[PDB]
């Protein structure tokens, strides 16, 4: 009867009744901690229910922290453009340049010719390809470059319900596989570097964690959880015609024609971007960042420097004969990427969302909410450490679904640092589960910017990724427990304290 | 002969030959100061020559400051989203909402009916109206709301060279008049508040400057320089037909129809935005910011809070009968502004440009370049103070043309604070000329975000605003000298030290 009427006004009802519902939180715990917790929970609920646009919800700290006395306006505001947001923006512009010169179509056609016209084969091929792309680039970047290729693939092989279910699954596989791929390498995603820096600050003595040890630990996790995710996606979606389809694919590749100068320039800039990101500061061999002041350089500088080249590099072959040829027309050359096209194709909503995550994080530590959470976990000492770390990674994997991976790892890592020493257990035994599990962002679009990129297409529903990410998070937590129980205690020698 | 060939490749030639030309600067003065000066001059040249897009040039500090050892990456990047950038973004979104509901057309038609079909009358009317709008709102905001009205006006009265010259002049009058209007009131523009805060920090004893004194000092400057600018624009541009034109104007107003609920809601949100901005913290009567922690609240919080309402407020009249009427269709209501339309219509290039200004400013003080500049001005002591302040405001008015007003005022105000004490003159006699003259941004689009908004239309040329802003800056400097010589020495009692 009235259920349809209530469900029609879902937005305003949630907006007006969420602060009222979360009001007892403020009175439950100390004032600043209570107000910060109220802000965090309000932001999470508004993100999950889509009561406000993700960007608008991300701007909530600017209003809430100063009014509640948590952070000044001059402190919460600069958090929205930390250097990580520049790296993500530079990756987005690089992906925009890749799309704009039809390089994604060439890559997609190459993938179809290599793999074939089989939805399961194509899904798995992009799973491994995007994970490989994510071991060196950020998850948001790799997702922003792999949705163009995936959409080209779909428009290729498909030119009823099976098609559109394949659409849903074929597009859900990319952000998930990017989040999977970010975990194995320290350079793969920001939370790994956050873990390393926080370990250096908290524990100068502990130096067993490097690129090699982290890679040998987490690559099996990549393989296992990637296969598990691929099987889940395949089962949920998809369970002389082949010769004709391959003939059409080859005809389309020939219709693409020879590679243009702009495509080669964009691809070479991509290769330089990835190589400079990886070689900036490896932890086994020093990088080129050692040639300058320590701590002055980051991945944001590399990204911005690479992107700057796209805005003045010519898109056509420059010939010295033009200067001598007075008969040649005097027209300005087209750059690789104009700012107009970039501004049209850059998702600034994602930038604002990441900024909201950073701001809510800084509010969390500054208000003392993180210290309060660490203090509240004190009675978790009689509980055996194994399933204690199990429930810790469960709650971390289920809280990273609201904020970004970077925000949740910054919020929770010092809490785990205090908790591990307080419970006389090995710190890494709690350091690593949180860092890996924060990348398990699968429920909502706001969980990670890759998911927002996925719904940028419009073929994915919230309920679908909710249903998939439930079991994705479950298997991720189970494999984290397996890693902590079998081969983490020897690689990082964390089995003895 | 080859002049056309060289002028064809203006972009790359400037890009490659500007660092080479500015190379001796690094060796001329101490290393960090030299590198910072090189960055500032390179950014200014690239902005003036359009060698790179304004946003791309604004991103130069992220690459240059960390590589040159001036600022760390974690200290340059957050400068791009200081709270000044949220206030401007909120104003841009508010202007977008005003445009999206055709309120600008209603205001424009009202202006034509009040004024008449006369280009000089309309130009002057918008001069005073935009100056009035700028006494309480930021220059960028008021410009972003007044270009829509101006474009509606042009499409109204005009439906050969005289038309298009009127186009140029009619569109140049808005950003200029906004920059004029920002100076008279402390709340008018950010540099006035920067002056007040820097005066409080440097000179706690000096408290003669308040809202009333600044207003009575600078309102005559508004009137004089506004009339001078209006005469210059009129002379440069523009030097029973009237009844029929007025009949068409009235017919268009009737075609607009009755004001919709969305238009009234947007206008009321505008009024609340302006009132809350003005009453947040007046310096003669305390505002509502005194109800909270001191220094926690700013104009950014007010702007974001007001803009947040636009994204969930319904655009249609909500009736309680809908709940009882079970036969009514159950469709979601349209909000006042969706995030998609805002993201389409927000000029993020302006946000990046302002961030580049903030970053280059912080690089300027951190590297010691500001202290070096202050030390170099030591031999300017035998020169009489009058024409010394004249040349000081000349160089300030001619340097604010490259960076934003906020960036240049932050860069130069501490330098003037040291210089005034070093030359045993009244500090305000140097405080005020710099603050007012930094708002004299008239040469280039990068001089102030209002100018970028002006070229957002595309009917303005660089040479035209260069030609106009030359004399605009000249008259502004002359009137600053007049104010410093006649009625500043009594209002601020700065004639005796
Ligand atoms: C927003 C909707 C969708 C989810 C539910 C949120 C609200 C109703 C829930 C979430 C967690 C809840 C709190 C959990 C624990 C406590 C401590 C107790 O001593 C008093 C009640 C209090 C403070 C609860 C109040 C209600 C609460 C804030
Ligand atoms: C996880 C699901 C069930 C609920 C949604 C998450 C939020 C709203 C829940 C999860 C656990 C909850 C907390 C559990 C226990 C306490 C201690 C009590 O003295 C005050 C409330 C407080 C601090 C709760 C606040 C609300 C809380 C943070
Ligand atoms: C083996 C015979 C039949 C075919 C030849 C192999 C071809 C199709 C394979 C071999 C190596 C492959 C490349 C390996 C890695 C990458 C990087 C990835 O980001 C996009 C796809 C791309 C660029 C692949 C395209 C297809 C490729 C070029
Ligand atoms: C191929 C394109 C993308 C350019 C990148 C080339 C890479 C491989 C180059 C460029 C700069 C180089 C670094 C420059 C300086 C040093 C310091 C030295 O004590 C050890 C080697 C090391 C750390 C180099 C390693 C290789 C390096 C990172
Ligand atoms: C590096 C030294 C030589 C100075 C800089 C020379 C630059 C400005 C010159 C060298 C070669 C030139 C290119 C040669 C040929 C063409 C094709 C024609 O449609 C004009 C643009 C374009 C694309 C020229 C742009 C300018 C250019 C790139
Ligand atoms: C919302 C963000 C900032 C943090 C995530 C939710 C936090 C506040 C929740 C998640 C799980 C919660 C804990 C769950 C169970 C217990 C056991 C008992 O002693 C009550 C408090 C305590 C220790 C809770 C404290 C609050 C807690 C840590
Ligand atoms: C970029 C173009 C358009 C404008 C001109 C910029 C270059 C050529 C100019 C601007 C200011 C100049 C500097 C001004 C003063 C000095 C100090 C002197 O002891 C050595 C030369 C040196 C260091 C000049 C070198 C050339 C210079 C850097
Ligand atoms: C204003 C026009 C003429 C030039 C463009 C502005 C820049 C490039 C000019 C204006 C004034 C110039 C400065 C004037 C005097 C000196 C002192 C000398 O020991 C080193 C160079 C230095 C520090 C110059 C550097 C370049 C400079 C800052
Ligand atoms: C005097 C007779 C002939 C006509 C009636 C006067 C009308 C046309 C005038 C009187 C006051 C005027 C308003 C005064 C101030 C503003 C705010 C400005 O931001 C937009 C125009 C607007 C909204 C004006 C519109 C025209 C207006 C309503
Ligand atoms: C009309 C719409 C836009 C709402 C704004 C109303 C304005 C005029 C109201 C709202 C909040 C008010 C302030 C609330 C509290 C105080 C502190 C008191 O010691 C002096 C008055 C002062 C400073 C009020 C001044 C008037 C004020 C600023
Ligand atoms: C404040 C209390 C009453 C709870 C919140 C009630 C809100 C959700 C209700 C009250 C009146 C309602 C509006 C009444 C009429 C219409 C027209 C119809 O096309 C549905 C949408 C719309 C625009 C409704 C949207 C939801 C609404 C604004
Ligand atoms: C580029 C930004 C950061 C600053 C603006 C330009 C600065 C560097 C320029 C503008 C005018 C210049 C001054 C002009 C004249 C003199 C007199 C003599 O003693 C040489 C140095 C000195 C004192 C110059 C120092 C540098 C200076 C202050
Ligand atoms: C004085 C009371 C403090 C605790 C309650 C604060 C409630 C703030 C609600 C903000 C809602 C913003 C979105 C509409
Ligand atoms: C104890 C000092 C602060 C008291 C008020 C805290 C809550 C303020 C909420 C402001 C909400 C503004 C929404 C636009
Ligand atoms: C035979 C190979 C021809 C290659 C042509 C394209 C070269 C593109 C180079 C881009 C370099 C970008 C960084 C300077
Ligand atoms: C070691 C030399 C330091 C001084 C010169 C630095 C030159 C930097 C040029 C950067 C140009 C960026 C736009 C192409
Ligand atoms: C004295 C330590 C720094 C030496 C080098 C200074 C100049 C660096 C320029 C880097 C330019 C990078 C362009 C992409
Ligand atoms: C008779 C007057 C009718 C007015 C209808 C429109 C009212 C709009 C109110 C907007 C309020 C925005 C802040 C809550
Ligand atoms: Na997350
Ligand atoms: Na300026």
């Amino acid at each position: 009867a009235a259920a349809k009427k209530v469900w029609s006004a879902r937005r305003l009802l949630v907006l007006l009744f969420t602060p009222l519902a979360l009001l007892p939180v403020v009175f439950a715990l100390p004032p600043k901690e209570g107000r910060c917790l109220f802000v965090i929970l309000l932001m999470a609920v508004y993100w999950c229910t889509e009561a406000l646009p993700l960007s608008v919800t991300a701007l909530l700290p600017i209003v809430l922290f100063p009014f509640m006395g948590i952070l000044p306006s001059n402190k919460v505001c600069p958090q929205y453009f930390l250097d990580t947001n520049f790296l993500f923006l530079s990756g987005l512009i690089m992906a925009s340049a890749i799309e704009e010169w039809n390089l994604h179509r060439r890559i997609a056609l190459k993938i179809l010719m290599l793999v074939g016209v089989q939805p399961a084969r194509l899904i798995l091929g992009m799973m491994v390809t995007t994970s490989f792309l994510s071991m060196w680039l950020s998850n948001t970047a790799s997702t922003a470059m792999m949705l163009p290729i995936a959409n080209a693939i779909l428009k290729s092989l498909f030119g009823d319900e099976y098609r559109r279910n394949i659409w849903k699954g074929f597009l859900i596989s990319i952000p998930y596989s990017a989040s999977i791929g970010g975990t194995a390498t320290l350079t793969g995603t920001a939370p790994n570097l956050i873990l390393l820096g926080q370990l250096k600050s908290f524990f100068p003595q502990c130096d067993v964690v490097n690129f090699g040890s982290w890679f040998i630990f987490a690559f099996p996790l990549m393989l296992l959880f990637l296969l598990a995710g691929w099987l889940w996606i395949s089962f949920l979606y998809g369970g002389n015609a082949e010769d004709r389809a391959r003939a059409v694919i080859r005809e389309e590749y020939q219709n693409l024609g020879p590679i243009k100068f702009a495509e080669q320039a964009v691809f070479i800039l991509f290769c330089m971007f990835a190589i400079l990101l990886f070689t900036r500061d490896p932890k086994f061999i020093p990088g080129w960042a050692s040639l300058f002041n320590p701590g002055f350089l980051s991945d944001a500088v590399t990204g911005v420097a690479i992107v700057t080249i796209l805005f003045f590099f010519p898109s056509q072959r420059p010939s010295l004969k033009w200067w001598f040829d007075f008969k040649a027309p005097n027209t300005e050359t087209e750059p690789l990427l104009t700012w107009k096209k970039a501004q049209e194709t850059v998702p600034w909503n994602i930038i604002l969302l990441l900024g909201g995550g950073f701001a809510m994080a800084k509010g969390c530590e500054e208000s003392g909410l993180s210290v309060w959470i660490g203090g509240q976990l004190h009675p978790l000492e009689n509980v055996p450490p194994a399933l204690a770390v199990l429930l810790i990674t469960v709650v971390i994997a289920f809280f990273t679904e609201f904020a970004s991976n970077t925000a949740t790892i910054i919020i929770f890592l010092p809490v785990l640092a205090e908790l591990a020493i307080r419970l006389r257990v090995h710190p890494l035994y709690l350091m690593i589960p949180g860092t890996v599990g924060c990348s398990f962002a699968f429920m909502l679009p706001v969980s990670t910017p890759p998911n927002s990129i996925a719904f940028a297409s419009g073929h994915l529903l919230v309920k679908d990724m909710v249903r998939t990410g439930l079991l994705m998070n479950l298997m991720g937590v189970l494999l984290l427990s397996l890693a902590m129980n079998t081969w983490a205690q020897t690689i990082f020698q964390l089995g003895t304290f």
